[PDB]
Order: C-alpha cells, then sequence, then structure tokens
C-alpha cells in the first residue's frame, strides 16, 4: 500500500505542527468541543494553533497518525510545549484545577507573564 511510511510521514508533519507553536489543536471545521478548546484557550490569552484535519490536505493519515502516536485519534486533541497532554476534558478540567494556567505561563503561551510560573 505506502501507509507505514505515509503514516510516519504523518507523524513527522505532526510533530512539526505540534512544534510550530507553544500551543497546538488538532481540530475539525465544526465540532462544539473544538470549539470549547479555542474559546477556553482564548479566554485565558494564550497564544496557540490550530490545525482542522478536515481541511488539512492529508487531514485522514495525519489523524490516522495522531491515533497511532497518541493512543487519541480523538479531536480535539491538544499539545502544548511540543507536549501532548490530552483532549477538551483535559484542558477544562486543568482550567477548573487552576492547572492549565501554570502550564501555559511555563510553555510562555499566555503572555500574561513571560518569565514562567
Amino acid at each position: 500500500m505506502a501507509s507505514k511510511q505515509e503514516l510516519d510521514a504523518a507523524l513527522k508533519k505532526a510533530k512539526e505542527l505540534a512544534s510550530s507553536a507553544p500551543v497546538v489543536v488538532f481540530s475539525k471545521t465544526y465540532c462544539g468541543y473544538c470549539n470549547r478548546v479555542k474559546q477556553l484557550l482564548t479566554q485565558v490569552g494564550a497564544s496557540y494553533k490550530v490545525v482542522e484535519l478536515d481541511e488539512l490536505s492529508d487531514g485522514s493519515q495525519l489523524q490516522s497518525a495522531l491515533a497511532h502516536w497518541t493512543g487519541r485519534g480523538t479531536v480535539p486533541n491538544v499539545f502544548i510545549g511540543g507536549k501532548q497532554i490530552g483532549g477538551c476534558d483535559t484542558v477544562v478540567e486543568k482550567h477548573q484545577r487552576n492547572e492549565l494556567l501554570p502550564l501555559l505561563q511555563d510553555a510562555a503561551a499566555t503572555a500574561k507573564n513571560p518569565a514562567q510560573l
């Protein structure tokens, strides 16, 4: 087929995407949960990138690489500081625990404090 090499190429693409900003949100164009993560990050004033997989030129294989890499091929799938965190429920819980804020300040994603928590 080719899918071992293309999954590895999509993994390399996903790693680079996940490292292109201090916060990255692998997502899709319509999901209420993807909107929730965007709104959550926006409200805390985090700087973030989004990868709406449904519009991405290799979206399905990129999502397959996310599934292979994280064991969590669902969306949204969120990364901070180039490390996978979880998804919507994870970031909402960490925000309610006021644990997402320290992590975002440490990633310097939230411009509130450019010098880490």
